[PDB]
């Protein structure tokens, strides 16, 4: 009645960890995600690339057991927006999260259920306490990929629909060459 | 009725998480765990070195929660036996954890309640798992400091009684120049 430990490599260059499988995340699974819809249709048209990469190492869904993720985050832009993740947030209530800065310039935005929102700069050796109940989506505010690795309750579960939904009451834009955090304009309640 | 998110800066290179206190361990806080008294006696007389420090960011005990922890454990011997961590289980028996290599050389040494044992090699980047119910201590096998970050659940708790009375079934010592870990020769069970 004992699980197997084990030890597994994961190379803080690349973020890849050995024997994981590389999920891919690219513009085109993003429908809805960014405010500039016609670059989003352009950018798609014209490349669709990779916005991001995950390689997960995951239990099964089990109180007090842990799941641990690697994600590489790709540079660019949708229009003024920087490429990042989808977001969510944990279908537990009463589950949080650590994240470490690998590689690369990036942050955090996380936002509670109200709206209320905090954003953590993040760059190699930052660690994040992502707090029960807060959504969370990292950005890459870089010309270099961020990669960091992620450890979070095999149990949490995921939340992606009221993201989708709704959105992040901020958005993360570069104007005349420098990072602001701002009001989403599609942002409601 | 949310907790503040935050982020903190840690040095990968000396394990130092900034504002975190430093918790030392002595040899001579370690009376009763190495096989080698007469060693341990005469090394904590000529010098009582720090076998590991310790920078813990804990959060109230609480279900879903985490906590993370960088470990510095120093190079050294007590007779044959490498300096270790002293070893525990966890007070709650569905509770894992997950360790991140960071510096150094070493290894974790894990066992059950019954004494069944498993030893997993650490180098920079390796990621274990720890699984439930397994105790865990860690070696540092080389000529440097060995560190390595920590994150476990808030709720987890200690016991460090069941190790420092029994100890662990293996041992991890230095024979003609190679690492070995072998029976250790006070374990009962
Ligand atoms: O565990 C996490 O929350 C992260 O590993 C994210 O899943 C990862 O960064 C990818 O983002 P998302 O899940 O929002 O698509
Ligand atoms: O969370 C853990 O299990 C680790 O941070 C250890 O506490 C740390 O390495 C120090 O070892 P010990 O707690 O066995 O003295
Ligand atoms: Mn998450
Ligand atoms: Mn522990």
């Amino acid at each position: 009645m004992y699980k197997e430990p084990f030890g597994v490599k994961v190379d803080f260059e690349t973020g890849i960890i050995e024997g994981a499988k590389k999920s891919v995340r690219r513009l085109s699974d993003m429908e809805g995600y960014f405010v500039d819809e016609r670059a989003w249709k352009e950018l798609v048209e014209k490349e669709d690339p990779v916005v991001y990469e995950v390689y997960a190492v995951e239990q099964e869904e089990k109180e007090g057991d842990l799941n641990f993720a690697t994600t590489v985050l790709y540079p660019g832009k949708v229009g003024k927006e920087f490429f990042f993740t989808k977001g969510h947030f944990h279908a537990k209530l009463d589950r949080a999260e650590v994240y470490v800065a690998l590689k690369g310039k990036g942050g955090m935005l996380l936002q509670t259920p109200e709206g209320d929102a905090k954003w953590i700069s993040m760059e190699p050796g930052t660690v994040v306490y992502v707090p029960a109940g807060w959504a969370h989506r990292t950005v890459n505010i870089g010309d270099e990929p961020f990669i960091f690795l992620a450890i979070y309750p095999a149990d949490a579960g995921h939340d992606y629909g009221t993201i989708a939904e709704k959105g992040f009451s901020k958005i993360v834009i570069e104007e005349n060459g420098e990072v602001k955090v701002v009001d989403n304009p599609r942002w409601k309640k």
